């Protein structure tokens, strides 16, 4: 067990990064790299705090940290974010002046961003910085690009194996997307890491509700369910990102949203630094409500309170999908992630990959598109399927407290609205709330029959038309009369209802108990649960 940080370390974190404490895995990596000078392979979920692991140590000791990445636009964005935290950083490339390079040699910058190509060609420069200043760490983001079995291989990374040779005292921190053992093996062997610490944060984002819908045929019909008509104009429910597979589909979606006068912006690769800066400005400040994006990184979609992610079209793969939905709910508030898809979507098109020569690669793409289509068509828990892919193992639904609840995914939410089996211990809270309310709404003056007719939307004359205006009228048609009758007998046995006759023995009423009235009081103001021992009559297999 590693030690807690000292006060000087915490003070540095507050002054430069505005955080009052390290996250657990952040400190795992930081202490290992900063104080133990040990190589690291770190797998961090979306929105955990990956960048702090390599930005903080060079700031704390006032030396240089080298960040190797192929995403030039992302390195530009992070440089700006660092300077706005009073941290000097720069992107080093062939196009840079010697004044920037001489300021680097004098130690004016804490964090230096380079591409893999520039790094392979200038190993002598790296050794000079190590002798004169000292390199705290070398970060290799997108480290899965080092070998084939990742979702995106690059050849420029293979020459990073000389870093350990030219700099055997400098620890390397490699960041990758999944906890895949095979990918981690390749990173260690190709980067020449020496017994590195292996850390994984887990991948669950419990505040992200997951849903998958089929496309309806036209864009406006697909998107209008996500809109609210305030006054006499349309609005998104909250800040929204719409991911499109192509620029063409981006323009089509934009053209349709403009029909409703929705405030929208686009986000693509190859945009200028000024364009990305302006999009970030408008999105963060809620001057645009929706960003329609074809990329999943950068300033433009770096926003804390994104409430809704929409994939318009099947996602490319599970890794892209996870990163793309990972942009939502970074403030901890409840967010929703919807995929709108059809079998003809371009990312599910097996027509356009017959012409790839590699044997294992073509089979990988076929299995990925089959895995994607299986997830989209699945009736089981969306969250369990996603967590299984990134843990490289079958995940149990009992591992996290979010699975199986109404805020988990659409397939879990369907089971709470109309239960089914796969001892039966199930949450009948939603159904009990309908029944116990109907008993109290009708005044506890009739038998259980009238509340049942109320819930099933009966046209009977026993029910006064004043009750047909109610919200619950007809919301129980999912269950038969005998089901509601049998469910009421379980509420009598458990002790939430009782049958009672007063002086008039020709009138039997069904009334709430003390426990019944107490439960309904809490359920009026909070979503309450009610666990039961059931029969296959209640939740059939
Ligand atoms: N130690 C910390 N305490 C609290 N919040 C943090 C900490 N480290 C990072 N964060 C926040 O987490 C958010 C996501 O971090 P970031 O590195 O941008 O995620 P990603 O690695 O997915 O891009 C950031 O807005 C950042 O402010
Ligand atoms: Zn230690
Ligand atoms: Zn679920």
């Amino acid at each position: 067990l590693w030690p807690a940080p000292n006060e000087e370390q915490v003070t540095c974190l507050k002054m430069y990064f505005g955080h009052s404490s390290f996250k657990p895995v952040q400190w795992k990596v930081i202490h290992s790299v900063l104080e133990e000078r040990r190589d690291n392979v770190a797998v961090m979920a979306t929105g955990y705090g990956k960048s702090l692991c390599f930005q903080y140590p060079p700031v704390y000791v006032g030396k240089i940290g080298l960040v190797i990445s192929p995403l030039i636009s992302l390195m530009e964005d992070q440089v700006l974010q660092l300077k706005m935290s009073n941290i000097p950083a720069c992107f080093l490339g062939s196009a840079q002046s010697e004044n920037v390079l001489t300021d680097i040699k004098l130690g004016k910058y804490r964090i230096v961003y380079v591409t893999p190509e520039y790094c392979s060609g200038n190993m002598g420069l790296l050794q000079q910085l190590e002798a004169d200043i000292g390199i705290t760490l070398i970060a290799v983001d997108e480290a899965h690009c080092i070998s084939e079995w990742g979702h995106d291989f690059r050849d420029s990374f293979r020459k990073l194996g000389s870093l350990k040779t030219a700099l055997p005292m400098v620890p390397i921190v490699a960041l990758t997307a999944t906890a895949s053992s095979s990918i981690r093996e390749d990173i260690v062997r190709c980067l020449n890491l020496r017994n590195p610490q292996i850390t994984c944060t887990g991948f669950d984002r419990p505040n992200l509700y997951l849903e998958v819908r089929r496309k309806t045929g036209n864009i406006l019909q697909d998107l209008q369910p996500f809109l609210v008509k305030t006054s006499s104009h349309w609005e998104f429910e909250g800040p929204t990102i719409i991911y499109c597979p192509s620029r063409k589909m981006t323009q089509q979606v934009t053209g349709e949203l403009r029909k409703l006068n929705l405030s929208c912006g686009t986000y693509h690769a190859g945009m200028s630094f000024s364009t990305r800066k302006d999009i970030h400005h408008r999105f963060v400040r809620d001057e645009i409500q929706c960003v329609i994006a074809t990329i999943a990184f950068g300033m433009g979609i770096n926003k804390a309170d994104i409430r809704q992610v929409i994939h318009y079209g099947a996602p490319k793969d599970m890794e892209s999908y996870y990163q793309e939905i990972g942009r939502a709910g970074r403030d901890g508030l409840q967010s929703s992630c919807h995929v709108l898809w059809a079998p003809a979507d371009i990312n599910l098109n097996r027509h356009l990959l017959t012409e790839i020569r590699n044997e294992k690669f073509r089979l990988y793409k076929l299995k990925m598109m089959a895995k994607m289509e299986k997830y989209l068509h699945s009736s089981r828990c969306r969250r369990q399927i996603i967590l299984s892919h990134f843990e490289d193992k079958q995940v149990q639904k009992a591992s996290l407290g979010i699975m199986g609840t109404e805020k988990c995914c659409d397939n879990c939410r369907s089971r709470l609205d109309h239960c089914y089996s796969m001892d039966t211990s199930w949450d009948f809270g939603p159904q009990a709330f309908k029944l116990l309310s109907a008993v109290d709404i009708l005044g506890e003056k009739f038998g259980i029959g009238l509340p049942i007719l109320f819930l099933r939307g009966s046209n009977s004359q026993r029910l006064a038309d004043q009750y047909r205006r109610h919200s619950l009228f007809g919301t129980g048609k999912d269950q038969t009369e005998s089901w509601w009758k049998a469910f009421s007998r379980q509420l009598i046995t458990e002790g939430f209802l009782v049958e009672v006759s007063r002086y008039n023995k020709f009138m039997k009423i069904c009334a709430l108990t003390k426990k019944g009235r107490n439960w309904l009081h809490k359920a009026n103001t909070e979503s309450q649960s009610l666990i039961l021992q059931a029969n296959e009559e209640l939740c059939p297999k």
